[PDB]
Order: structure tokens, then sequence, then C-alpha cells
């Protein structure tokens, strides 16, 4: 699924085992100078190896604070050690550099002049948030007014919204599969779906990512074969795939994955939370942009932090299971509704998204998001790189493959005002480690013209332009 | 189950290896001598060893023709060979034994002075039998009268009676029972039941003969495991037992079969082949002498051959088993129906135990059946016989274990005018031969007395006194 250069797949193991190595050598060395309140360690000795043995090394590329808005040119502070790289502390020196590493794709998480004028008069008038939750005192209008409005945006007949884009999957999950069900989910699922998963008693399988030839030989396996040790029969089979898999940037293959669950009788569970402002002529996501009928998914789970520019979370579909979890889950019931000025902002998003806002720029923007992403995907390939992903998707990362060029590559690109994201072994597999590179509709020509030149002249140095140029 | 003296289990197998070691070498040179009309052969060369080479050796204690009514003494027909042994033909002289190999339990098979003047006058009204099947014109008045009777009799709401006694077990298991369900028989279970079983496409297992604590464990594993291959769920199952099992004489364990199989909802299927006449204070068989509700077991099959002395079979169920058996058994539908003679038979027989003639000599024969059973077994043990089976059952087994002793203790007793049965190899295990004696309620007192004084003096040439005397 990703081609490797041979002789790079040998200098990553030598690098990694080096590291090992001098780290084993260096704990030995702790472990006899300990000598010098009767409660067990908070942690053992060996569980948090590569958080400071691999982490500690390049902590400095991680965490860096910013003082302004998520915009296409922020301020990001500057720190020091004072104490040998033990504890960085920050100064008020400050930079300006350009903003790769952000989500906001639409330009919404800045200050435009439709939604915080309406934002601002939704405070003074609601306080912030209730402090009840939706079932007792905190469903003001605002909350019901906006269930409409993703209801007519996403298309499915009902749909509610949570206040975290991360409990919205470990909250309810539990709920419509238990003890005696299956989930075949992809390989590359996020932290939550596979912690939801964990919360009831279900059983997991995994099929190879974004391939349905090995999902059709794995459901007959699961259906022929029952329960692991009493063959009874499988109660349910839910199906988890995603929109668009990021960190990787594909498209998914909906089509031949919803006729393939119609066959079995096996559910369809989607994750558009990529791709839910991103792709799509309206935005609606990969259900248009695919063309597929909205009511062959059965559930459909998505997140307004990245495209809509504020939090929360949603789940659609036929108007009784609306009616099931707004009686039965738990983030419904116990927790604390979604605060009033982060809906209002949403619904203030949806309006000039839909072009009922007066003006048009809402088709601007979704027309310069992917003028934007196909130029920069296809300048970056033309010089020898390797992206990956399709060419209609706002992330594009690119494969480094050595755990030192993390650190060579972000510090030289913050040093020439350029701001990317990296990501390492304990999170990624060992061989894998790359770049996420974000493309927004708040970036203009000028500014992806002179970031190009920047990279490209990085690249040379670390030299990972794996692929040949013309 | 059968105590078996070490000494003798070891010259059987020798006496045995010695008929196959001559058997060998003997048809080892008819091999070379065939030498001296293109088909194949009606019979292969090594599929009836044992019928040429060890049953050929001994066929004159086999179908010996007589030529008088089963009574108490009858005409045994001599017979030559005139060929050197090969093919027995009869003589005009006689003999006149006793007998001691036929079944008639009651004395019905004979001149009794309230039936034989009904049945003749029901032949000369009715003519033997009609020649048409009974869905068609083959119930007779005769026939609608009978059904009544054995439902009167047997207890359970309705019946169906037959024409043959084996025909009455291999074409309704085909009915009852199909593909995917299970049988659990028991180990010695008659020919009808074992060809009916394959008659249709259930699977067989087989439990433990005569002992519960081996039916649960198998109950257990064949639920718990399903199907052989798929495991799906064992669409039925049924439990096969018999009331007497003959050739070992022992009486059903009922009452602790039927409270396993209420357990896992398994059914059970009686059969009341030798006991139907024979145990219980009024006759009505094994459900009556052990106290076990009649509506615990779901089918009850019969036979009329041993005790009522007609053939003919039933069986007994509830009103709608009946009504689908009338509809659907291929014995009932194509089978011409049992004739009339041989149901008047019945009918004046079952009024005879019932009490129902006038006089009182239906509760003689049911005593004089049971004073001279546990006499005769009594006396037997008291020798040094071995002797199965308990104190209430017609049949008393004696064990002989040497294929030799077989035509020695048939040929001698012949002799001094009794006559016996019995069995070999190819029919039983190969350890286990033994004779069959047979008592009824037409034997005098002064008849065993002169028959057990016989078989002591024969006893002591063969040396089958296995137990020590006193």
């Amino acid at each position: 699924m990703i081609t490797i250069p041979y002789l790079t797949a040998v200098s990553t193991y030598f690098s990694y085992g080096l590291l090992f190595a001098f780290g084993q050598l260096r704990d030995f060395f702790r472990r006899f100078i300990d000598w010098w309140q009767g409660y067990a360690p908070i942690c053992l000795g060996h569980e948090d190896f590569y958080i400071r043995r691999l982490y500690h090394r390049i902590q400095d590329c991680f965490e860096r604070p910013i003082s302004s808005a998520p915009d296409a040119w922020f301020d990001v502070v500057e720190r020091y050690s004072n104490d040998n790289n033990k504890t960085l502390k920050r100064t008020t020196k400050t930079s300006r550099c350009l903003n790769l590493g952000s989500y906001n794709y639409l330009g919404f998480g800045s200050f435009d002049e439709y939604c915080t004028p309406r934002v601002i008069e939704s405070l003074k008038k609601f306080s912030a948030s209730t402090c009840s939750s939706r079932v007792d005192a905190g469903t003001t209008s605002v909350h019901a007014e906006l269930e409409e409005c993703v209801t007519r945006f996403v298309g499915k007949p009902a749909a509610v919204v949570f206040g975290m884009g991360y409990a919205t999957n470990s909250a309810i999950i539990p709920v419509l599969i238990g003890k005696g069900g299956l989930i075949i989910s992809d390989s590359l699922n996020h932290s939550s779906i596979v912690n939801g998963a964990r919360g009831s008693g279900a059983t997991i399988r995994v099929f190879q990512h974004n391939t349905p030839s090995h999902l059709e030989r794995v459901l007959r396996e699961q259906i022929a074969e029952g329960q692991p040790r009493t063959h009874r029969p499988w109660k349910k089979i839910i199906v988890v795939v995603e929109g668009i898999y990021s960190m990787e940037g594909e498209i998914c293959h909906l089509p031949e994955v919803v006729a393939i669950c119609k066959k079995y009788k096996a559910y369809v569970y989607l994750d558009e939370a990529h791709s839910i402002g991103a792709i799509g002529k309206t935005g609606k996501g990969i259900c248009e942009l695919l063309g597929v009928d909205t009511a062959d998914v059965d559930v459909m789970m998505g997140t307004f932090t990245k495209s809509f520019g504020s939090c929360g979370g949603y789940i659609a579909g036929s108007k009784e299971l609306i009616q099931y979890l707004k009686h039965q889950c738990p983030a419904h019931l116990y927790a604390t509704s979604i605060p009033t000025p982060s809906a209002q902002q949403i619904i203030s998003a949806i309006k000039v998204i839909l072009g009922e806002d007066g003006s048009n720029r809402g088709a601007q923007k979704l027309a310069r998001i992917r003028e934007n992403s196909n130029f920069f995907r296809a300048e970056l390939q033309k010089m020898g790189f390797e992206v990956l992903g399709d060419n209609d998707s706002p992330v594009m990362p690119i494969m480094l493959y050595n755990p030192a060029k993390i650190p060579a590559f972000s510090r030289e690109c913050l040093r020439q005002k350029v701001a990317v994201v990296v990501v390492g072994f304990p999170a990624t597999p060992l061989l894998l480690a790359r770049a996420r590179i974000c493309i927004s509709a708040s970036h203009s020509r000028e500014d992806l013209i002179r970031a190009l030149k920047v990279i490209s002249k990085v690249g040379d140095l670390s030299g990972i332009k794996y692929f040949p140029a013309e």
C-alpha cells in the first residue's frame, strides 16, 4: 500500500536499533545510581522507555504555543530550556510563520463578518453555556434550531449533537452493540472508535485497510464459524469505515463496501470526521462526491472541529434511532449541553455554506479549497517527493521514513518561517514516519508559491526526494 | 455387563481362530480348481465366508420344519442329506418334542374355545382379506372396531394397526424425523429400528446399553457440539429404547430414562415388542409394571406376534400424531390392509385378557405365565448355569461362549425330546453365543420338571455349568 525504497528500509532499522542500544545502556547506569514513601511507583521502570529515550530528544517539535487566532498567519512563542533541556519555558519573543499545521479548511476559524457578530449577540443573551444537561434544563432554543440545520445539511431524517467529538464514539457504540456482537473495523481507525468498541463487550476483528476483496473473505469466515468458542450465531455484525483516512489521505471505496454489506445483511457505520465540509461540490461529504444513496448507511458520525471551526459532534439516522439514543445514551443524559455560542457558530456557518446568508462567498470557499489542494499536490509530485492521498483531499502526508529526519525537517522549516506537523514511531508503525500538510481555503497563491520553495530547499538537505524529478 | 470366566474367554478365541485357519486353507484350494455367461458373479468371493465355512457345518440346527400347531408339544419332521450334507430333504418320519423355542406366551397360538369359533365365522363372511389398501376399500367394520380395543388396552388416545411388525419401524421413523435430526439409539436394538433410521437422512449415535449415566453424557456432548461439520442446531432429538431387551432378558430402566429426556427436551420412542402381554399385573406392559405415567412417552410401538398369536403391529399416541400418520405414512397408503380373520383374533384375545368374555381364565394365564418363569429361572440358577435377565421376564438366555457347544447342546436336547434355539457368531458378538429358552403359560409343571432334568444332564457333558452349584 506504500512503496518503500529498499535501501531506505535498511538505514531506518539501523537508526532505530542504535537508539535502542544507547537507551538500554544509559538506563542500565541509572538503575545502579538510584541507591542515593512506601507506596508503589506511579509508573514501572520500563513502560515509558520510548517516552524518555526517544521523545525527550525531540520534544521541541511538539506543543508549540501560539498567541494568535488559528489563521493563515499566526504568532509562535519561543521557548528556552534554562536547565539543560528538561523543562521548556516560554519567553515574550514571538515569530510570524505560515500556518500549515492547523485544520480550518474553509477558513472559519477567524473573524468573519457574518458569524462573529451573531455569536457575540447570542452570548450576551445566554451566558456561555447552561450548567444542566439536555434532558433537564439545557435544551435552549438555539439547541433546537441547530438540530434542524444539521438534518437539512447532512440529509438524513434526524440528528443528535453532543459536545465532544471523542465522546461521540465511546458513549454510543456501547449502546448499539453489546456482548455477542461483532465489529469488523478498518485497520486505521481513530482511537475513539476502538475505545468505544472496548467499552462494550463486543468482539473486534480487523479487515485490510481500504480493500473489499478482503472484507468479503472475513465476513464469510466469521459467519461460517460463529462465536469463537461456543459456535452460537453472531447476534449482530457492524462494519466501521471512514470517509477520508487521515494520515493516509485516501478516499474510501464506499460503493464497493456498501454492496458487500448488503449481501451479508451487515450494517454500515460511516465516520465523516475529515470529509464533511471539505470534499463534495456542495460540501455534503463523501456520500455526495462518490454518488451513493445516503439511505444505504445506517449511522453517520461527524465532527465540527475541522471544517466549521467549532467543537462538537453529531449522529444522524432513522427517526427511531435518534429517539432511542435520546432515551438511552449516557452522553446525552449525564453530560452538560454543548455551549450556546458554540452552537450559533455552527448554525451561522451552515447558513454560509448553503448560500442562505445573502452573499455568494459560500461557493468561493468551496472552489478555492479545491483549486489550492489540486495545485499543491500536483506541484509536490513534480519535484519528486512522495505524497499520498488522491486528488480531492485537503491532507497530503509526505513520507520521511527516518527517525532522525523528523527533527531535521521541522526545525529548518520553522527557522524559515513555515510551520508543519510530524509524527513519530510510538504513534505510527515503525517504518512509516511522515509529515502532515494541511491546506485551507484562506491561503493565497502567493503563500503557496513561497512555501513550496522553502520546502523544496529543505528537502534537498535531508534528501527526502525519493522519487525522480524531471 | 456379562461376567465371563477368563479361562473360557481364551479357549473361545482359539476355537474361532482354528476355524478361520482351516477355512482360509480350504478356500485357497478352491480358487485354483475353478479353472475347470459373461455377467459379474451374483456374490463376490469373500463376503459370505462365515456362511459357507461356519454355518454349513451346523446347518441342521436351524430351519427345522414342524407339522403341527405351535403348541406345548409339536411334531418335528426329520431330514436327511442324500448327497453328503449339501441339501437337506424332509422325510415322512416325525417326532414329538417339548416346545421351548416358540413365542406364544399366553398360549393363544392354539385352538381355544372363545377365539377360533369367532374367527372362523368372521372368515366365511369376509373372505381372507380385502385386496385394497385402507384408504380406498380396505377399512372394513372389523378394522374400525379393532382400533378401539387397542386404544382401550394400551391406554393412549389413538392407535394405528399395520400388517407387519417389521414394516412398523422402517416406514414410520422416516416420517417423524428426517435430515438434520438425531437418533440416540440403544446398542441392542432390533434390525428394523436401525433400518428405519437409515431409510431417513438422520444421524445415529449409540449410548451404552441400559445405563442412563451414559445417556446423559451423550446428550450433553451432542447438544454442545451441534451438527457434525456445520455446527447448526440439532433440529430434533429422539431416544429409542426397548421394554425388555431380548437376548439379554433385562427390563429397561424406564423411570431413570424418561427423567433425563424431560430435562433436555428430547423425545422418547418406546418399543414394547416383547412386553405387551407378558409382564404387568394386567398385561399392560412395562409402563404398568414399573409405574410410569403413560403420557411421558411420545410414541409406543408394539407387535401382536408374540403374545396374542396373530401377525400385526401398532403405534399409539396423541390424536394428532395418528391423524398425521394416517395421511402421510407410506405403509398406510400403499400397503394392503391387515387381513380380517387376523384382526378378529386380536379383538377376541384382548377381550379374554380384559375379562370381558364371561369366564375368568384371563387371569389364570397371567398368573401361570409368572409362576412358571419364576420357577424355571430360579431352578436354573441353583444348578450353576449362567442365565441372564430379571425375575419378571419370559425369556432367559443361557450362555455357552463356545462355538462348538452350539451344535452339541442342541443335537443332544433334540435327541432327548426337547427343542431349543441357539444363536451363533455372525448374528451375535464373537464371544457371546447363547441359547434362548421361552416359557409359556401352556406348559404344565410336570413338563418343566421333566425338561429340567434333561437340561441338567446335557449340561454336564458340555460343561456349561460355569457358576458353582450348592
